[PDB]
């Protein structure tokens, strides 16, 4: 069948994807720009990721359409339009890895996050990652390419000029680069590192939540021990365990006030215990319950609510990392079959184009994930569209 027919379908789908990638990710950038509640280090990497996806629509998809025609081109010019998308994919990987690491720092050492993770450092890291993305993605332009071995019969059949080749991705980009360097080293390894970071994030969240409820249980258990104690020494033992835990749990004004009352009331009871005044110590310790109800439970619940939101933000980020993998793995896997199985028939052209458009679909999906999973984005999206569009 005439190639322009299947080409028309491929090109039309690509153009549709390009429109959606531009519109959705422009909206992401506009939201971060407009809403100061969205201006944090995490979302600067989100913006860098949206910028890469905007350039997929503006440049990479037009380049992909061009290289599907096999037009006559100087080989290194053909190389650039083939490889530019690798720059954008690599930048996306760096942004996704940075987002994961940022969220791990926030959950594991929240006390030093704001001093460690600053806007100026994020902007410098983003700049560095874009430079490294060009070096990685344009590495074929430094000489790891097939321009030295042009397909002269294909060039002559298409009427190409001297020094020109039919511009086709797999004719100019070496497959060993795509499999060993681009896929294994530059894509697979960072994605696996991301998985490890997310596993540590969720394990850290689970441990901290367990410790909060466990510390609550230890506090309440020890009150019962004091109540049903029969000498002052048993009261002393339990209060000593309560006092060390209270100082451990203190590590905002009513928060500090609540713990000041709590530690003071424990010291009050411990002093009576050490005088052998059991009944007064048990009565003194009952006062702790008023402090527990008015203060400690509010701190516990707020700490629980903060940790659960951190789980929610890490899950949303992990979904976006997983969707990148889901959209890009088929094309990489196909390249692995082409490279490792020369006895296998090449994947058919229709499947090649399905795998290409699928990888381009990833530049559409993140704005939807933010809208459905992050209220602050969803509300900002609403105000921008309603008050303008
Ligand atoms: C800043 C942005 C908007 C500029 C975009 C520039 C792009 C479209 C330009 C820059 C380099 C250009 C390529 C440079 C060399 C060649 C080899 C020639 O035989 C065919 C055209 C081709 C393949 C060009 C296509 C267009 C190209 C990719
Ligand atoms: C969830 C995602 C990551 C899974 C992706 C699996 C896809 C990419 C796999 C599953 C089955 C695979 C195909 C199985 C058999 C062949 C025949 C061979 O002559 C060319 C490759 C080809 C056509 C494979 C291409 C890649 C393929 C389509
Ligand atoms: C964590 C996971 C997603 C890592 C990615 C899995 C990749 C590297 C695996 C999954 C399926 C694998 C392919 C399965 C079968 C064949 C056919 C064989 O004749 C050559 C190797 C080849 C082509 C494998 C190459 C590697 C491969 C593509
Ligand atoms: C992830 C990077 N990457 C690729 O690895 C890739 N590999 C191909 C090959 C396509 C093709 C193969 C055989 C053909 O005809 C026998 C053919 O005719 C038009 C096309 N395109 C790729 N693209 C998009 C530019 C990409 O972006
Ligand atoms: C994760 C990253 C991948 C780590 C392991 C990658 C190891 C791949 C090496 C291989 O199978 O090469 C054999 C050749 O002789 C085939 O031609
Ligand atoms: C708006 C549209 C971009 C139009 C894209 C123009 C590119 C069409 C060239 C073409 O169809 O050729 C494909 C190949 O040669 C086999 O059909
Ligand atoms: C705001 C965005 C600014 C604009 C962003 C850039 C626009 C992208 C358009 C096209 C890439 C395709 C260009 C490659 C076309 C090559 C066709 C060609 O040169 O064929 C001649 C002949 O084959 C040689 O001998
Ligand atoms: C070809 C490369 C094109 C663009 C890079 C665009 C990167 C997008 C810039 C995002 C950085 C950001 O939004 O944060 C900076 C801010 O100054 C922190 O305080
Ligand atoms: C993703 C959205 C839907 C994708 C649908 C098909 C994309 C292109 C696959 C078929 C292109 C033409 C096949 C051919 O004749 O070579
Ligand atoms: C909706 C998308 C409009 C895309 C139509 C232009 C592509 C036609 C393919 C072609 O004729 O080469
Ligand atoms: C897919 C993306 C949906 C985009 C909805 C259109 C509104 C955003 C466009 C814009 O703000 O410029
Ligand atoms: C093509 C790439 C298009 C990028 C789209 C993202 C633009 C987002 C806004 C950045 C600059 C905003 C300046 C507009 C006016 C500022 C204001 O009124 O507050
Ligand atoms: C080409 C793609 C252009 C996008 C550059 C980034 C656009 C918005 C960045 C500044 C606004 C913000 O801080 O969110
Ligand atoms: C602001 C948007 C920037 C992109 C504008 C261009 C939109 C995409 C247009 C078509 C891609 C180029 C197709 C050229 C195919 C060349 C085939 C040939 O010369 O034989
Ligand atoms: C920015 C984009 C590229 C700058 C100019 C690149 C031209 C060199 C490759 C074309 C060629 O020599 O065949
Ligand atoms: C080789 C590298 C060639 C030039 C590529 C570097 C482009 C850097 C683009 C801008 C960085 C934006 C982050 C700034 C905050
Ligand atoms: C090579 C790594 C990229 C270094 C150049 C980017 C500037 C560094 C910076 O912005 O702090
Ligand atoms: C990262 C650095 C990119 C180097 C790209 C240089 C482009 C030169 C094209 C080679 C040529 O003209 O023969
Ligand atoms: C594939 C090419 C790989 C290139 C490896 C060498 C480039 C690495 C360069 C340095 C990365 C960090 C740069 C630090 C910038 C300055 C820091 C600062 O001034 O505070
Ligand atoms: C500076 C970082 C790398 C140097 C890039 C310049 C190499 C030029 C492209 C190679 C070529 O012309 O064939
Ligand atoms: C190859 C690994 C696939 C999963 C990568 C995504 C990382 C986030 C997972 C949760
Ligand atoms: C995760 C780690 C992924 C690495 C997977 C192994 C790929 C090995 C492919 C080797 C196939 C060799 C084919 C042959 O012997 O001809
Ligand atoms: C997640 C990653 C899933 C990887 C998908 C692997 C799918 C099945 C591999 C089947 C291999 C096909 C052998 C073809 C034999 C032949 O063509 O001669
Ligand atoms: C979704 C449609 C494609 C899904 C994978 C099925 C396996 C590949 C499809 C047929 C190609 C096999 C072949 O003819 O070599
Ligand atoms: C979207 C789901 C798959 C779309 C498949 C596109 C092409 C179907 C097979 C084409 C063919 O057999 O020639
Ligand atoms: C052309 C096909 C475009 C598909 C990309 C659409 C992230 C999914 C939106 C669902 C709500
Ligand atoms: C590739 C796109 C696959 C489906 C993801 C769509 C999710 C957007 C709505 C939530
Ligand atoms: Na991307």
């Amino acid at each position: 069948a005439p190639p322009i027919m299947g080409s028309s379908v491929y090109i039309t789908v690509e153009l549709a994807i390009a429109v959606l990638a531009i519109l959705g990710n422009v909206l992401v950038c506009w939201a971060v720009w407009l809403n100061s509640n969205l201006q944090n280090v995490t979302n600067y990497f989100v913006v860098s990721l949206a910028a890469a996806d905007i350039l997929v629509g503006v440049l990479a998809i037009p380049f992909a359409i061009t290289i599907s025609t096999g037009f006559c081109a100087a080989c290194h010019g053909c190389l650039f339009i083939a490889c530019f998308v690798l720059v954008l994919a690599q930048s996306s990987i760096f942004s996704l890895l940075a987002i994961a690491i940022d969220r791990y720092i926030a959950i594991a050492i929240p006390l030093r996050y704001n001093g460690l993770v600053t806007g100026t450092r994020a902007a410098g890291i983003i700049a560095i990652c874009w430079v490294l993305s060009f070096a990685i993605g344009l590495t074929p332009m430094l000489g790891w390419n097939n321009c030295g071995q042009p397909k002269e019969g294909k060039a002559h059949s298409q009427g190409c000029g001297e020094g020109q080749v039919a511009c086709l991705f797999e004719d100019v980009v070496p497959m060993n680069y795509m499999v060993y360097f681009n896929f294994f080293a530059c894509v697979l390894v960072p994605l696996l590192l991301m998985l490890g970071v997310y596993l540590r994030i969720f394990a850290a969240a689970r441990r901290q939540l367990a410790d909060l409820e466990d510390n609550w249980e230890t506090l309440n258990d020890n009150l019962k021990v004091i109540e049903k104690a029969d000498n002052a020494a048993q009261v002393k033992d339990a209060l000593t365990k309560m006092r060390a835990a209270a100082l451990d749990a203190q590590k905002m004004k009513d928060f500090r006030h609540g713990f000041d009352i709590l530690v003071g009331q424990i010291d009050d009871a411990l002093k009576l215990a050490n005088e052998g005044k059991v009944k007064e110590a048990q009565a003194a310790a009952e006062q702790l319950k008023t402090t527990r109800n008015a203060y400690i439970q509010k701190y516990l619940e707020r700490a629980r609510s903060t940790l659960q939101k951190e789980v929610h933000a890490a899950k949303s980020a992990a979904i976006i990392a997983g969707l990148f993998a889901l959209c890009w793995l088929p094309l990489h896997i196909i390249n692995c079959f082409t490279f490792f199985c020369p006895d296998c028939s090449h994947a058919p052209l229709w499947l090649m184009y399905l795998a290409i458009v699928l990888s381009h679909t990833n530049s559409v999906v993140n704005p939807f994930i933010y809208a459905y999973r992050i209220r602050e984005f969803r509300q900002t999206f609403r105000k921008i569209i309603r008050s303008h569009v």
